[PDB]
């Protein structure tokens, strides 16, 4: 199940849903768009 927003990735954006991509600084998925 990909990680959907605001929610803790793997170091990578190899879990991020579609229509977002995780952050550096806070190492959690945001809106791509």
């Amino acid at each position: 199940e990909c990680k959907g927003f605001g929610k803790s990735c793997v170091p990578g954006k190899n879990e991020c849903c579609s229509g977002l991509t995780c952050s550096n600084k806070h190492k959690w998925c945001k809106v791509l768009l």
